[PDB]
């Protein structure tokens, strides 16, 4: 079940945090491809980027006309700038557990701030990694260190990267956000109600739902049908209690492929005809559409970043079967 | 007898206690405290505790000093602000996010305020036994489900808590710090030049050392003999690569007790005659002085918060045998 690089075809698998994962470097940045187009049947790409502080932008401002980009900060911190059409340009400094949503046709760029920064990208549809094989240089990285210590515009268009050379990232950031009057780590964040608009959710400040059918699970939606539209997927974090003795761990099966990366805790996953395996920080589990699976938290509290192809995968299912909830913690009693 | 315990033992012995175990939980208003290492369990060497709490618009504790205990604040997740002042020196304050550290020596006035919804503070207090104060002021908590937190003057001198009613937490915070002429997440941080002064180290910005004897390990000191003086302990984070197949995992036996809490990764500990046991996020291992033990990272990269009684524990040993290093990542080649 465990693999060192994402398979070159669809199958159940788990890839440990910092596994080789076809690693490439672009300057100081090291990219790992935990889920690829070939490994997901082109459903989505799930990549991890580790990098040190930089005084320069990490990528030139650009747009994707056919890909929805999602930025999740695993650790450290990076600034993200985003703008849809003539809407006011927005920017936030994401720290651990923060999220930034970048729908198609939204200009964006980012800059790495902290020394031990890790950015997990979820891009829909999959196959997006080809861009980095081109821009990057293969890295053997024998020791598995997070990152190594120390015409083109036309070409990029074929990778669905359209340069926005006139975009000037705003420079009036204060307390991790701009413009003024925005809410960042000081109040609730809502997902954009209008398709096409970027939005940001600070860790623990977005909408949540408690599902109590199989133990306590809290789903914090990041992307729903409203925002995905035809890109057809869902994204969220799922926090989990242990499974009480009175509950039978359920067996799931969905039409679309799905995957999750453990952020905190220890989660056991059983997929298809493979032995159960326990995942820790940054480990990724990939479940092909149509394959049965079971999971439970061995830790008293675990939190995972979850993505699903389709409108009704696991996270949406738990939300529908649960209730609105206003805490990152579940009830103290069963 | 078993290695893993749900509450710290009432005497010195090797043990592991999982994140969010009962650990003699108590609540003080919205804050839930867990005592992973106590005075009794460590022979009064030190206390290692965890506090989980939601956002609050008020201070989490009234300003105070401890005349006989050295307090240490480490942000596991979320964020909280910490204010500190020593004698005639300028009052300092920082907003700590994941991986950040704040040092509060004896006789330093301090207070804190919880900012994010899913905030966890790991406290290391030396010497051990101060936790009686939390038992005293707190209300016992059963917390059957092990949820992180429950959703929703003269007298204290005996517990070494001295009120400082004249202290007014400064309110000119900008970009997570005050006064303006400080460095926070924008440059290198040094440990205080002498004992008695508070200091703060942002994640990855403090001094680091690379030890290459047993695979690669990076030690980021937080407290050294210079700052500890007679409190006689060391504190740091230790980052670890896997152990090369050609390297024998070393065995250690120190004069004083030591412990660590995994922050990221998967670390296996083999203590005395107990079974090798793998720890995940927030899990704590405690090793009595004089007891042999081995540890190694199963994850490709793990980072733990480490504390040791004495001046020459594991972290100091790794520093003395290693070299100065300027990256949070280790070399790509053995
Ligand atoms: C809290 O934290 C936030 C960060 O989260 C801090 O925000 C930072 O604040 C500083 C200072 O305000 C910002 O830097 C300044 O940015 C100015 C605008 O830059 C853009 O426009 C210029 C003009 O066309 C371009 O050249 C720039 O391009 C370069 O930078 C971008 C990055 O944004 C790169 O992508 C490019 O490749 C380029 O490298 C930008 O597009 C900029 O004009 C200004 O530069 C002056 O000042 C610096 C030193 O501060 C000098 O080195 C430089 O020579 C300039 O000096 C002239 O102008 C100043 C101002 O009028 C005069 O005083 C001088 O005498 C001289 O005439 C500087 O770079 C920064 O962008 C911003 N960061 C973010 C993310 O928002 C907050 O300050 C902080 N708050 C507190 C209180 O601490
Ligand atoms: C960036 O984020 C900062 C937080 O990290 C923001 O700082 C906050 O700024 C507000 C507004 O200036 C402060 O609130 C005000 O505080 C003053 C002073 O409070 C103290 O003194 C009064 C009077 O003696 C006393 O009653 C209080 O108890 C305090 O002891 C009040 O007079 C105002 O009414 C108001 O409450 C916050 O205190 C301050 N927070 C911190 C932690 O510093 C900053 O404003 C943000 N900057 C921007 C541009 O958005
Ligand atoms: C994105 O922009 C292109 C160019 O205008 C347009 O043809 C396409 O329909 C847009 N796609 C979406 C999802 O808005
Ligand atoms: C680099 O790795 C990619 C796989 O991501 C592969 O397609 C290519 O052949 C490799 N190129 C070189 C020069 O090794
Ligand atoms: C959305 O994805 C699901 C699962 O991959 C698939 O069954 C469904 O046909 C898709 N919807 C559309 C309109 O393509
Ligand atoms: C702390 O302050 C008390 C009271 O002033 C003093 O007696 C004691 O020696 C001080 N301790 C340290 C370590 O500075
Ligand atoms: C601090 O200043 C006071 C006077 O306000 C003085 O009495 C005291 O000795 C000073 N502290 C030190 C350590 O010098
Ligand atoms: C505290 O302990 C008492 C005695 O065991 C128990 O009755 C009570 O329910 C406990 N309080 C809480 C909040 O758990
Ligand atoms: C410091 O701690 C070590 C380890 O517990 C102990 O052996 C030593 O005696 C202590 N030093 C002093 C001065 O007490
Ligand atoms: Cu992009
Ligand atoms: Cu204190």
């Amino acid at each position: 079940l465990i693999v060192e690089d994402a398979p070159d075809h669809v199958r159940p698998y788990v890839i440990r945090h910092y596994s080789h994962a076809r690693a490439v470097t672009v300057d100081t940045q090291l990219y790992r491809f935990y889920v690829t187009g070939p490994s997901s049947g082109y459903a989505f790409t799930l990549m991890g980027t580790n990098a040190p502080h930089s005084d320069a932008l990490g990528v030139l401002p650009h747009i994707h006309q056919k890909h929805y980009e999602n930025f999740y900060c695993n650790k450290g911190s990076f600034q993200l700038w985003a703008q849809s059409g003539n809407e006011t340009q927005q920017t936030r400094v994401l720290s651990s557990g923060d999220y930034g949503s970048v729908p198609r046709n939204v200009t964006h760029t980012f800059q790495i701030q902290d020394p031990d920064t890790e950015m997990t990208g979820v891009i829909v549809p999959g196959g997006f990694e080809d861009l980095f094989y081109y821009l990057g240089t293969n890295a053997t990285d024998t020791t598995h260190t997070p990152y190594i210590p120390s015409s083109t515009i036309s070409t990029l268009q074929s990778f669905d990267v359209y340069a926005e050379l006139s975009f000037t990232p705003r420079t009036d950031t204060v307390n991790g956000t701009a413009p003024a009057n925005t809410v960042w780590h000081t109040g609730a964040n809502a997902l954009a109600s209008t398709a096409g608009d970027p939005y940001f959710i600070a860790n623990g400040w977005g909408p949540k739902y408690l599902n109590s059918q199989y133990g306590y699970q809290i789903v914090a939606p990041f992307v729903t049908a409203t925002q995905a539209q035809d890109t057809n997927y869902t994204l969220s974090t799922i926090s989990m209690s242990t499974t009480p003795s009175t509950v039978t761990v359920p067996t799931w099966s969905f039409p679309g492929a799905c995957a999750f990366q453990v952020q905190e805790g220890r989660v056991v996953v059983q997929i298809g005809d493979y032995a159960a395996t326990e995942l820790g920080s940054g480990d990724v589990a990939f479940i092909p559409g149509g394959v049965e699976f079971k999971y439970y938290s061995e830790a008293y509290f675990s939190k995972v970043l979850f993505v699903s192809s389709g409108s009704d995968g696991l996270d949406q299912n738990l939300v529908n079967g649960g209730e609105e909830w206003s805490s990152v913690s579940f009830p103290a009693d069963w």
